[PDB]
């Protein structure tokens, strides 16, 4: 007769990804030969950054957050 | 007669994925050769930050939090 | 008789990604020779940076977050 | 009638002289020798020798292969 | 009637001199040697070598092949 | 009737003379050698030799190769 047959049925296999910062890098044998600083005197003051022959990896990932919002709704 | 089938059956298989910072690098043998700093007097005063010769890897990841909001509904 | 049949199946199967930042980069054997500062004396003050024979590697990623929304409906 | 004779002779020298062979060294002299270092930095392998005489010999190869096949068929 | 006489005869030399025969070293002089080496830097593989007075030698070859097939076929 | 008398004579020679032969060294002198070196950068191979006297000999030829094939066919 009126009979009524509803299959609500998604499907979801999706991927949300971030991938932020510093991935898979190479650093081989990095280094200078020579650094040489020869003075009298060495007066630093007031928010002085000094770096003399260094090495820095610096990174800051305030981001790269993800954010999924999904909604289902069957009304009869 | 009048019957009614309802088959509600959503499948979620997602992936939501965050990869922030410092992942898969590779550092291979650095830093330098000769570093030499020849002076009388070093006078450092109200924020001096000094670096000689260091290798330094910071990392700071303040982000990278995933978040999901799924709802699902059925009125009859 | 009036038999009504409905099938709400929506398939999902996309891709949200972001790589932000510093990706697969290979660096072989960087560094300069011989770097020299021979001075009378050495004055900073008032926000001086000063970088002598170093090797940096910076990232900042404010961003490269993803964002998915995505709603469903029947109604009858 | 049917007659055959295999006789070959074979005398042959197969000589190899490879090398440092008969010489003669009369009083050599080795020097005075030195090394100073400092603030080296060697980042992968490092193979040294230092000395005041030497003497040094390498044969990697002279090496003798000799081959011979002697075959009779009848019929 | 048929009659073979296969009789050849081999005085061969296959001789091979290679490398440093029959010299004369009268008081040969090695000289002195200094060195000074400060703040090097290698990245990669090194071979130093450091002496007075040296002799070297070095035979990668200097080897001897023979071959010889012999055949005698009848009918 | 028949009669076959294969019969050769070999009295070959194959010499080979490579190298440093029969030489005479009265008296070589090596000089004084100073070597000061400082702030080198080397990024990669380094093949360092240094001396005062000196004798090389390389051979990386020098073999010999021979070859000989005889044949007697009948009928």
């Amino acid at each position: 007769g009126g009979s009524v047959q509803i299959v609500y049925k998604p499907v979801d296999l999706s991927k949300v990804t971030s991938k932020c910062g510093s991935l898979g890098n190479i650093h081989h044998k990095p280094g200078g030969g020579q650094v040489e600083v020869k003075s009298e005197k060495l007066d630093f003051k007031d928010r002085v950054q000094s770096k003399i022959g260094s090495l820095d990896n610096i990174t800051h990932v305030p981001g790269g957050g993800n954010k999924k919002i999904e909604t289902h709704k069957l009304t009869f």
